[PDB]
């Protein structure tokens, strides 16, 4: 599937595999004044 | 599925494997004044 | 599933293997003024 | 200095601040066969 | 210094604000066989 | 500084503001055979 060989020194975000998924029905709010 | 080999110094957030899913009806609410 | 080998010497937040899923029906509230 | 406002219904990692540093000497061992 | 409004209905990962640093001397090891 | 309003509804990564920083002497390890 996935698959990741990192290597980092420094990282303010260090992900290595990931997954985000939405099934359905799914709404997300905006920015509003 | 997900594999993840991290070698890391400094991170702010370091993350292997993830996953982050919703199924059926996901409503997030925004950002209003 | 989920596999992670991680090697961190400093992290804010460390996390190997994560799983976060909603079934059925979710709401979160957001920001107002 | 960090600040954050986070809506998120589902999520493997949610982290809204985070530092993570080394000072002086770091050392992070890798990976060998 | 950092700032996030972050509104997400999934994510593997989801993070506002992060910071990753070294000071001195770091080694990150790599990947060998 | 960094400053982010984001409205998304799947992601793998989702980050805000992030910084990653090496001050001095830092090295990486490569991908050797």
């Amino acid at each position: 599937g996935l698959m990741a060989q990192m290597a980092t020194t420094a990282a303010g975000v260090a992900v290595g595999s990931a997954v985000g998924h939405t099934l359905g029905h799914a709404i997300t709010g905006g920015f509003s004044g």
